[PDB]
């Protein structure tokens, strides 16, 4: 489909050398495009997801989205040498890249997002889901979003890559051992090893009995307990292929949540 107005491929090429300068910046940039999107509610349809409305206050204010600053300040080196493109689009693609980069599957991009003028149009608070909590209200986020199951155990596979910061969330630690690679190794992890309580931490999480460096959050564990998310947390961690695809095509619809008129990227 259509060419873009910005080039793609140096663009696609600058997000790498800013990713490898930064390598944290990687998991960042995906939990940026994934929060800019959660805020949509799909049976009240508003939230106005996928539209960099967290530019503004108070969505940036918001405790959900604590420390997302960084990589959105990291983006504007680049808003500056492309300023043909969206927010929005940037947002999308900066992580796709970041996926791809770590060793995930390659999405394949649309562009054409339209950005929020101001902050007027944001999402209530309350949207993002709490890592405290567990399926119940996990399964109530994800079907708001308009997820399925299966979609939402995907999803949640990017905790793969990346780490929790006392700092941000309350919560401390990567989920695996490899946290700037991008597999199946988050379903692995929670299914092989022994998640006892860590009590050096005071918001509730786990850590591996093994070493004790590793964290899952209530979240996270709540994957386990729900008989459903099990099967697709087996499923997942047997198949890294499998994961790949369902990651992709999950990650993808959710950054196109509430989009119209968006277009095929060329490669
Ligand atoms: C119920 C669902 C989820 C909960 C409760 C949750 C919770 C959290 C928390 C507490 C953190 C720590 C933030 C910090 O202090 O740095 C975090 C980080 C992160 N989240 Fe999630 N998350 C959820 C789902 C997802 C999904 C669907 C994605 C993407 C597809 C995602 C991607 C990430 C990534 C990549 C990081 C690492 C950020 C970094 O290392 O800087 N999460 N999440
Ligand atoms: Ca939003
Ligand atoms: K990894």
């Amino acid at each position: 489909s259509e060419e873009p107005p910005f080039d793609i491929r140096a663009l696609r090429a600058d997000i790498e050398d800013m990713i490898s300068e930064k390598l944290e910046l990687g998991p960042s940039l995906i939990r940026l495009a994934w929060h800019e999107a959660a805020s949509y509610d799909c049976f009240k349809k508003d939230g106005s997801p996928n539209s960099a409305s967290m530019r503004f206050k108070p969505e940036c204010l918001y405790a959900g989205n604590k420390g997302l600053d960084i990589p959105r300040k990291a983006l504007e080196t680049l808003k500056k040498k492309y300023p043909q493109i969206s927010y929005a689009d940037l947002w999308v693609l900066a992580a796709y890249v970041a996926i791809e980069y770590m060793g995930g599957p390659t999405i394949p991009f649309c562009w054409g997002r339209v950005d929020a003028k101001d902050g007027s149009v944001c999402g209530p608070d309350g949207r993002l889901p709490d890592g405290s909590k567990t399926q119940s209200h996990v399964r109530e986020v994800f079907r708001r979003l308009g997820f399925n199951d299966q979609e939402t155990v995907a999803l949640i596979g990017a905790h793969t890559c990346g780490e929790c910061h006392i700092e941000f969330s309350g919560y401390h630690g990567p989920w695996t051992h490899r946290k700037n690679g991008f597999d199946n190794s988050f379903f692995t992890q929670l299914l092989d090893e022994d998640w006892v309580l860590n009590p050096k931490v005071e918001q509730m999480q786990l850590m591996d009995r093994a070493t004790t460096k590793l964290m899952m959050l209530p979240s996270d564990v709540c994957l386990l307990l729900d008989p459903s998310y099990r099967k697709y947390v087996e499923l997942y961690a047997k198949d890294n292929d499998r994961f790949n695809k369902d990651f992709a095509n999950a990650f993808k619809k959710l950054t196109e949540l509430g989009t119209r008129n968006l277009h095929k990227a060329p490669a």
